[PDB]
C-alpha cells in the first residue's frame, strides 16, 4: 500500500477509531444518565492512543483493560457499556473504510484531470485502432482516452452512491437487541450514530455483511478498469510498437487480480450464520484491509503514470502506414463509388486489396494498376482516400460529449 | 434457471432484440436521409422472428443475412449500415438485462412483502439468538426476519441505481467512432437510442466492461443475502432444532457459489484490450445468462418458502429454556445489581452458574440455595428474572423502526 | 465445448452410465444371491438406453421406474436394490470423467507432438526474448517451444497420477454404510467396482469431494498453461510484430478465466456438511461438464493452431534489429574486455549505449566513434559481435534437455 | 500464521536463502573455472546474515547482492551473481522456503491422521444418527464419520508427495533462461547448483510458467477445504441443540479455508504470463503464496490441536438418536417383517404406521404393536429390538477396518 492508506490500517489509526467509539459511547451515555458525568469526562480524557502500552487475542477488549485500568478510581470500569466486541470493530472499521475512501475519490480527481487533459491535447492525433490485437480502422488517441474518461466518472457515481449504505454505525450489542441497555439502547445507538457522523442503522447486521462487499465488489471493478489502462499502456509501449512511454503499470495487475478474488471472498462471507460468526468476520477482517491497499496501489501508479505519459505521434502515425493504406480500403470504398459503379466500387478495392496484400504492396498502387480506376480518378485524390488520417471518422465530437458533463 | 427468467435468455428472444434493433436503426437512418425511404419499410416489415429459418452459425450476421435474402428488390442491402456486430449484441444484452430486472424487481417485492407480515405475525415469539451456531442472549423471530427485510431493501435500492447506468445504449461502430456513418455518426446513435427507450452512451464501451460487471457483482451480493437465508432456515429446520418449516432451500446454496465466482469472471473481463476484443466478451456471454437463471432459482426458491414457512413457537421455546436460565444469566446479574453491587451481582451469578452447569440443574433453584440471594429478592422475581421471555430487549421496537421507511 | 467432449456429458450417455450401472448391480447382487438369477438376467436385458421414453424432477430414479416398470412378470423390481441416488450419478460421473481423460490424454500426445516438431524444427531461428513485453536478449524459437513442451509434460505427469485417485466407485447408499444390505454390502460394492472397472473405496465419500475438486483444479492448471500460449501467440501475431501467423486463440482466453473460477467453487463445494448434502453437490454437478467443455475447448483450438502454425523468421529477425545491436550490449562487453581493460570495456560500452539509445543510431557507429575502439579492433569483429543472431547461448542445448 | 510457519517466510529467512543460493553458486562456478577461486572464499565467508545492515531498498536481491560485494575485500565481490538474474535467487529461494513449509505440513498431517486413527477406534462403536441436508437419516458410528475423514487425510498426503518431486526444482535460467553470459558453462553451473542445494535440476527455464507454485496452490486449498468440511462438521456436533461432541477454534479454519481458496484462484490466474518475464503475474505469486501457506498452517494447527483434545459425549448422540422414537431405523423394521409378511407389503404397510406413530408423536413400536397382524407375526422381543438404532448400524467396524488396514 501507500503510506496514505497503509496508516489508514495500521493498529496505531485502528486502536485510535477505538477510543473515539469508547469516547463517544461514553459521552452519549452520560447524557442519557446511564453512566456518571464525571466517570465519563474522565473516560473520554483516556482515550488518547499516546497513552496505551503495546503489550503482545483479544483485539478490542485489550485496549479497553488498558483503559479502564488506567481510569482514577475505577472510573474507567463505566466504558464499553451495553456494546459488543463487534461493535467496535466493524463501526471502527467504517470509520477507516471512510477514510480510505476520501483518498480513492482523491486519486479518481486527479486520475479523471489527467485524463481530462490527454483527451484534449491529443485531440486529433491520429493511431490504429487494434481489435484482438490487430490493426482495424484509423482514431485518435485523445478518442482512446476519452473512452476511459467516461469510465472512471461511472466509478465515481458508483463510489459516491455506496457511501450513504456504507457509511452506517454498528452499535446493536451482543444480540443486536441491545438487551443490557433495556430501552435506553435504540437511544444510545442514535445518540452515537451522530456523535461519530454515521447514519443510524434501521436494523443490526453483525452477521449481514452487504455494507462491507459492496465496498469490495466496487474495488473490484475499479481496479478492473486500471487494469485494461495498464494493458494498453504497455502494450502501446511496446518495443515494436511505441505508440506511448511510461514515466510502474505491470504492478496494477496483480492488485487488480488479487482484489478481484478477495472480493469473491466478501460474498463467500455474507453467507453467515445467524446474529455472529467469527469466520465470515475473519474474511472481512483479512482481505478488506489488503484490498484497500492493493487499489491504493493501483490507483497511485494510475495517478503518476498518466499525469507524466509520453505519447510520440510519429511511431503512431508510423504504425498506420504499415498497412500501406488496407487499413482505410472502407473509405477507399465508398469515395471511388461515385466516380465508379458502386457495386464495381466495392469489388474493385475489395479484389485490389487481395493482390495489394498478398503482394505486400500498397493499395494505391495495386489501385492504379486497374485501368478503369487509372483512367476515371487520377492519383492525387485517389491518394487522400488511402490517407489515414483521412478516415479518422467523428471521434473529436464523441471526445466533446465526454468532456462537457 | 426458471422458465420465466430462461425464456428471456432462449434464442428465440435473443434474435428478436436483433430484429427490433435493426429495425429501429433502418427506421432512424432513413429519417435522416442516410438510408432509402422505401427500403427502410421492407427492412421493417421483415423484421419478424417468425420468418427465420433456424438453420444456426454467425451470432447476429446469421440473421442480417436472413434479413438481406428476405427482402424484395434488394432493399436488404441497406439495413446493419455503419453498426458492428458486437453493436446488435450488446445492445440486445441491454435489453435481455431489463427484462431480467424486471423478473428479479418483482421478486423482491414478494420476498420483501413476506418478511414484513413474518416480522409482525412472529414479532414477540421468543427464541434464542445463536453466535457460532451456539446459544448467546434470547430475541424475538420477528427480529430476525426484520434483519433480512431490511438488508432486501438496500438490495432494491442498489438494483435501481444501476438500472441507469446499465439501460444505456450500444451503437459505436468497428471502433466506437462511427466512420461510415461519417458526420450522421453520433445523429443516427442518439436517434437509435431514444427508439429503444435506452439512454444514449457517452462514448463506446465495446471494451469498457464495467457496466455488465457492475451488473454481476450486484447479483453476487443479492444472492449473498438469499443464500444467508437457505442457511438460517435449514439450520432452523434441522431435526435437533425444529424451530421453523419448510414447505428447497439447499437448492439456493448452490446459486450463490456459482454466482459469486461468476462474478469474478466478470471482473477479470474488465481487463480487456485496446477497441476490441473477442474472450473478455465471451466470458460476459456466457457467465451473464448463466448468472441470471441461477438467480431467478434462488430469488423463486426464496420467495416462494418464505410465503409458505412454518414457524414453530413452542420448539423455540424449547430450546430456549435448555440452558435452564442460563441463557438470561445476564438478566439476573443486573436485578440483583440494584439491591447488591452491579459488580459483586455479576460475580455471584457466574457462580451461582458454574454450579448450575456442573450440576446440569435449573439456575433458579441454585440461585435460592444461594442464602443472601434469596434473603435480597424472593422467589418470585428471581422466577420472573431467570425467565428468557422477559430478557427480549427493545426488539418490537426495532422491529417497527425497519418498518416505517 | 467440442462434439466428442460435449456427447460424452451429453443426457444419451449419462442415462446410459445409469444403466450400465444399473446392470451391473443386478448382475453383482444376483451373483451374491441377494436377487433372483432370472430376475437379474432380465433386468440387465432392459438396460439399454434405446428402450427409453425420451419424453420423461429425479435424474436417477425417473430412469430406474421406466426399468420397473418396463421389466416381465414385475422382475424390475430388483433394480437398485441398496444403493441411493448419488451412488448412480457419481458413479456415473466418475465413467465419464475417465471418457473425458481419454480425449484430454489425446489431445496433449497431439500437441506435445506438435511441439516437439516445432522444437526441433526451429531450433536455432533467433528472435528477441521479451520482459514485461520489452525486449530482452536473443533466444530461438525452438527455445520458446521448448519452455512449453516442458510444461505440457508436467501436466500429462498430473493427470496420470489423480487418474488412481478418481477412478474409484460410489457405492454406500445412504450413510455410506449400505445399512439395507447387511453384511453383503461390502461385498457387492467390492463386486461393483470390479464390474465397472473401479478401484473400490476404502470409505464412503458423499460429501468427500476432494476426488472430483481435484479434477477440477488439475484443469485449472491445464487451461492456465493452454491461456499463456494463446496470448503468447497472438502476442506474436500482432500487426506490429508478426513474427507468427494462426491457421482462434482468442477463444482460449474465455476457457482458462471461466475454468479457473469454476475451479474456485468446486473448491468451495469441499465444506460439506456431516453424511450428505445437495447444493455442495449441485455445485459439482453443475461447474464439472462445463470446465470438461471448456477445456476441450481450449484443448482443441490448441492442438490444431500448433499443427497449423505460420512461423516467419524474417520477421523475427527485423524485430531484433530494432534496438540497433544494443540487444546484445551484453555480448559486445565480454567480447572487448580482453583487447580493451575488462572494467573500460563495461564503461565504455555502457556509455555508448546510452548515446545509440538517445541518437537512435546504430550502436556499432557509437563505438567507432570511441577512438580507442576504433584503433584496438576493427569493424569485421566489431560487427560481429553486434550480431544479435550469434548471442544465442545454450538454446539448442536446453532444448535437447527438453526432448531427452 | 504459527510462529514456525510465520518463521520460514520472514525477512531474516528469504536473506538467508539468497546468502545461500549465492555461495553455493560462486562454489560451482570457481569449482568449473568460471570465477577465481579465491573470490569464492570471500563471497562465501561473507554470507552470513548476521553481516548485513537491515537498510530496507525500494530491490529484493540486489539490495543484499550489493552488501555482499561492498562487504567482500580486494574486489573479490565483483564474481558473485555472475550469470544469475533477480528471480533467479527468488524463485530458487521459494523453492526452498516451500520445502521447508511443506516439511511442517506432513508434520501436522501425521498428527491429524494419528488422532483420526485412535478416535476412529476408540469411538468405532459410538452410534450416532447420520444427518443428509441437516436432517436425519439412518444411524452410524461416529467411528465411522471419523474414518472417512481419515481416508481423504490420507489421500491429501499422497498429493502432497507427488508434487514435491516437481516443486523442490532449481531455477538458474538467467535472463531469458538461455544464459547467454555462462556460455557453454550455462548447463554446467545449473546442474552444478541443483545438486549443490539438493533441488531437481530444472529441463529448461520457468520464469512465466508458474505450473509449479500453482500445484502448490491448488493443493494448500484442496487440504484446507477439508479442514473446513472438519470445523464445520465438529461445531455443528458442538451445537447447543446438538451436544454430541466438545471443542478444547473451529470458526477460525473456516475463514482459512475460504481465503486460501480464493487465493488458490489469483494463483491460476498468474499462469497466463506473457512471454519470457514478466512483473505481475510474478508479484501475484509473491503475494498470496506466503499468505496462502500461513492460513493453511493456522488452519492445520487448530484441526491438530481440536482432534487431539476432542470430547465425545456418546449419551448425547444416543438423545438426538431416540428422537425420533424409531422411526429412523423405519428401514429396519421393514426388512424384518418382509420375511413374516412379505418385502413388498411390510414397507407399505409399516410407512402407514409411520405416518400414524409421527402424526400422534407416540414410540413406532408403540403404533407397531396396536398393529394385530404385526402383533401376531412377530414378538414385543423382536419388535423392541428392531426399531432399537443400535442394531441397524450396518457394517461399520467392518469399512473403519478397511480405512485402518493401510
Ligand atoms: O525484480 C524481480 O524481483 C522479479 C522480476 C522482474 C521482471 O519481471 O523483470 C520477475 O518477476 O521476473
Amino acid at each position: 500500500g501507500t503510506p496514505q492508506m497503509r496508516e489508514i490500517w495500521s493498529d496505531q489509526n485502528r486502536v485510535a477509531c477505538y477510543l473515539e467509539i469508547e469516547a463517544a459511547l461514553a459521552i452519549v451515555q452520560a447524557d442519557l444518565g446511564i453512566i456518571p458525568k464525571n466517570a465519563a469526562h474522565e473516560i473520554v480524557e483516556h482515550c488518547r492512543v499516546q497513552e496505551i502500552d503495546w503489550a503482545l487475542i483479544y483485539p478490542v477488549l485489550g485496549i479497553v483493560q488498558q483503559l479502564v485500568a488506567n481510569c482514577k478510581d475505577g472510573l474507567g470500569e463505566y466504558c464499553h457499556w451495553g456494546a459488543t466486541t463487534q461493535d467496535i470493530t466493524d463501526t471502527a472499521t467504517v470509520m477507516q473504510i471512510r477514510q480510505s475512501l476520501t483518498l480513492v475519490k482523491q486519486r479518481l480527481d486527479s486520475i479523471v484531470s489527467s485524463l481530462e487533459h490527454l483527451a484534449e491535447q491529443h485531440r486529433n492525433v491520429p493511431m490504429a485502432a487494434r481489435s484482438n490485437l490487430k490493426q482495424a480502422v484509423p482514431i485518435t488517441f485523445g478518442f482512446k482516452m476519452a473512452r476511459f474518461l467516461a469510465t472512471f466518472r461511472r466509478h465515481q457515481q458508483r463510489l459516491v452512491e455506496l457511501e450513504k449504505r456504507v457509511y452506517t454505525l454498528e452499535f446493536g450489542g451482543a444480540a443486536g437487541n441491545l438487551s443490557s441497555l433495556g430501552d435506553q439502547g435504540i437511544a444510545t445507538h442514535d445518540a452515537l450514530a451522530k456523535m461519530l457522523d454515521l447514519a443510524p442503522a434501521e436494523i443490526a447486521w453483525h452477521t449481514e455483511h452487504d455494507r462491507f462487499a459492496e465496498v469490495g465488489t466496487f474495488l473490484g471493478l475499479l481496479t478492473g478498469t486500471l487494469a485494461k489502462l495498464a494493458t494498453d499502456i504497455k502494450l502501446m509501449s511496446q518495443t515494436e510498437v511505441g505508440e506511448v512511454g511510461e514515466p510502474s503499470c505491470v504492478y496494477i495487475h496483480a492488485c487488480a487480480a488479487n482484489v478481484r478474488q478477495g472480493a469473491a471472498a466478501l460474498l463467500d462471507a455474507m453467507q453467515s450464520d445467524h446474529e455472529a460468526g467469527t469466520g465470515p468476520w475473519e474474511i472481512i477482517w483479512v482481505q478488506l484491509p489488503l484490498m484497500m491497499n492493493w487499489t491504493s496501489a493501483a490507483l497511485n501508479n494510475a495517478d503518476f503514470v498518466l499525469r507524466g505519459l509520453q505519447v510520440f505521434p510519429d511511431a503512431m502515425q508510423h504504425n498506420l502506414d504499415l498497412s500501406k493504406g488496407l487499413i482505410v480500403s472502407e473509405a477507399v470504398m465508398m469515395g471511388l463509388g461515385n466516380t465508379l459503379g458502386r457495386q464495381y466500387a466495392h469489388d474493385a478495392v475489395y479484389e485490389c486489396c487481395r493482390t495489394a496484400f498478398v503482394q505486400d504492396r500498397p493499395l494505391l498502387d495495386v489501385l492504379l494498376e486497374n485501368h478503369e480506376i487509372a483512367s476515371k480518378l487520377d492519383r492525387t485524390e485517389l491518394e487522400k482516400l488511402c490517407d489515414p488520417a483521412n478516415y479518422l471518422g467523428q471521434c473529436s465530437q464523441w471526445i466533446d460529449r465526454v468532456l462537457s458533463p
